[PDB]
C-alpha cells in the first residue's frame, strides 16, 4: 500500500533526473516523510498527490513527465490505494479533478488525462466532487470535443467519455 | 475511429457487472483482441495508449475475482 507511492515517486524521479541533462526538492520530502510510517491512516492523503498535482498542473515541462505523472495518476485510482478510510479523500479528488481540467502540459497526454476524468467521474467516489470543478470538467471535455485541428480519434474518446459523464450527471436527478 | 469505438465498447462491457455473466473463451479471444491492438506499432500511438488503458482496466476487472 505505502510500497507503491515511493515506487511511483522513484520512477518520476529518475525519469525527472534523466530527463533533465523546484520539484525535486518536495518530491524527495514526499519520500522521506513516507519512508517511515507503515500505513497511510496516520496523515492526510493530499500531501502526498501533491507533488503529482503541481507538476500536472503546470506547463513549463514537456509531454514525457507529464505523461509519466498521469499515468501515476491512473495506477493511483485503479489499485484505489486513496481508499475512503483514507483522511481528507474528498479534498485530494477535489484537488485531483481542479488541477487536472487544465489541459496544458504530444495527443498522448490528451487522453490519458480524459480517459483519467472518466475513471474519477464514473466511480462512485466522483459524487464527491463539487459543481464548480465538475462544470470546469464538463468545459474541457466540451473544448477537446468541439476543436477541429486535433486528431479525429482523440475527438471520438471525448465524444465518447462525454456521453458517460452526461449518463452518470443525469442520473442524480432521483 | 471505429477501432477505437470498439475498444470503449469493450470497456463498458466488462466493467460493468455484466462481464461476471461471461465465459472464458469469449473473454479469453477480448484479450487476445487487446493484445494485438497494442501489439500493434502501424496504428497511431494514441490509439496503442486507448489499448494500454483498457488492457489496465481489464486486468483489474479479471484479477478481482480471484478474492
Amino acid at each position: 500500500p505505502v510500497t507503491i507511492i515511493i515506487k511511483e515517486c522513484i520512477n518520476l524521479s529518475t525519469a525527472m533526473r534523466k530527463y533533465s541533462k523546484p520539484f525535486l526538492s518536495g518530491f524527495i520530502q514526499l519520500r522521506l516523510m513516507l519512508n517511515k510510517l507503515k500505513n497511510l491512516d496516520n496523515i492526510d492523503s493530499l500531501t502526498i498527490l501533491q507533488p503529482f498535482l503541481l507538476i500536472v498542473s503546470t506547463s513549463s515541462i514537456s509531454g514525457y513527465i507529464t505523461s509519466l505523472a498521469l499515468d501515476s495518476l491512473q495506477k493511483f485510482f485503479t489499485l484505489n490505494i486513496i481508499n475512503e478510510s483514507s483522511q481528507n479523500y474528498i479534498g485530494a479528488h477535489r484537488a485531483t479533478v481542479n488541477a487536472l481540467t487544465h489541459c496544458r502540459f504530444d495527443d498522448s497526454v490528451l487522453l490519458k488525462v480524459v480517459f483519467l476524468l472518466r475513471s474519477i467521474v464514473d466511480s462512485p467516489y466522483g459524487d464527491l466532487l463539487s459543481n464548480s470543478i465538475i462544470y470546469d470538467v464538463l468545459q474541457t471535455i466540451l473544448s477537446l470535443a468541439c476543436n477541429n485541428r486535433r486528431s479525429e480519434v482523440l475527438r471520438n474518446a471525448a465524444q465518447s467519455t462525454m456521453i458517460a459523464v452526461t449518463v452518470k450527471i443525469f442520473s442524480k436527478l432521483k
